[PDB]
């Protein structure tokens, strides 16, 4: 989608025409995308140590009753600052996690993405082509009362959920609430922003999965993930198209 498509996409969530979105802003959400890339270029190479013990993540404490509750925990995320550094940080304050990725096109870069987050700790699930159903995997890790990280507000295909995102329609993942409902691991939104030179990490209060309905848990998420890209708006990078209306 590009730059065009970023401005569409921020005229939501800011509730402007494309054509009205203040123009520091389109600047400011620029710069944001362009830092990601630079990060993840060096990434792997910086002192894992250091920024693991030096930047901070308010609320974690929900992320740590939860285990300490035997439950596991899903967090799911917006693609907002770097989520790879916070990845990097929970690596070293907890352990190695689970997470999952789309296979992209084509394998050589796939392989260079998976290169990068396994050089980060991580280890990542094939959405597709991979030798077990992703899902049956996270939820084991679930079930072990282990954490695992979804980016979580982007899904356009038949099967995803449909809700009100900034007041219009669009399709995010139902796994993170299907996880939650069959494992009972709490269901954490997360968001992650660019705190000046440094990294501004959140864990938010569990969703309520008593309704037992996807459908309302994920309108949950997606209604947390709008109050937390509002806040910050230049650190969403979504440059790929995101309402159903831009297909
Ligand atoms: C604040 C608590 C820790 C949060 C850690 C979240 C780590 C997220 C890691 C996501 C890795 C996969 C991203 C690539 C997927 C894609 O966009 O195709
Ligand atoms: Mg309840």
């Amino acid at each position: 989608g590009g730059p065009e498509q970023l401005r569409r996409n921020l005229a939501r969530v800011v509730g402007k025409p494309p054509a009205d979105v203040p123009d520091d802003l389109i600047r400011a959400s620029l710069a944001s995308y362009a830092r990601y890339w630079r990060e993840a270029f060096r990434l792997p190479a910086m002192d894992h140590g250091r920024l693991g013990e030096q930047l901070d993540v308010i609320d974690i404490d929900h992320l740590w009753s939860a285990l300490d509750a035997g439950r596991g925990a899903v967090l799911a995320l917006p693609h907002s600052g770097n989520w790879d550094m916070a990845g990097v940080w929970l690596v070293q304050n907890y352990g190695p996690f689970t997470t999952v990725a789309e296979r992209l096109k084509p394998e050589s870069l796939y392989r260079r993405f998976v290169e990068y987050r396994e050089s980060l700790g991580f280890e990542v699930l094939p959405l597709t082509g991979g030798e077990r159903p992703p899902f049956e995997v996270l939820a084991e890790r679930l079930t072990d009362n282990r954490p695992i990280c979804l980016m979580a507000e982007r899904d356009l295909t038949r099967s995803g959920v449909q809700v009100d995102f900034f007041g219009e329609a669009t399709r995010m993942p139902a796994g993170p609430a299907k996880l939650a409902i069959e494992t009972g691991a709490a269901l954490f939104p997360v968001h992650c922003w660019f705190e000046g030179d440094g990294w501004g990490m959140r864990v938010y209060p569990e969703l309520d999965t008593s309704s037992g309905d996807v459908t309302a848990i994920t309108q949950a998420l997606a209604d947390r993930f709008a109050a937390n890209i509002a806040t910050y708006p230049a650190d969403w990078h979504m440059l790929q198209p995101q309402w159903i209306a831009d297909l």
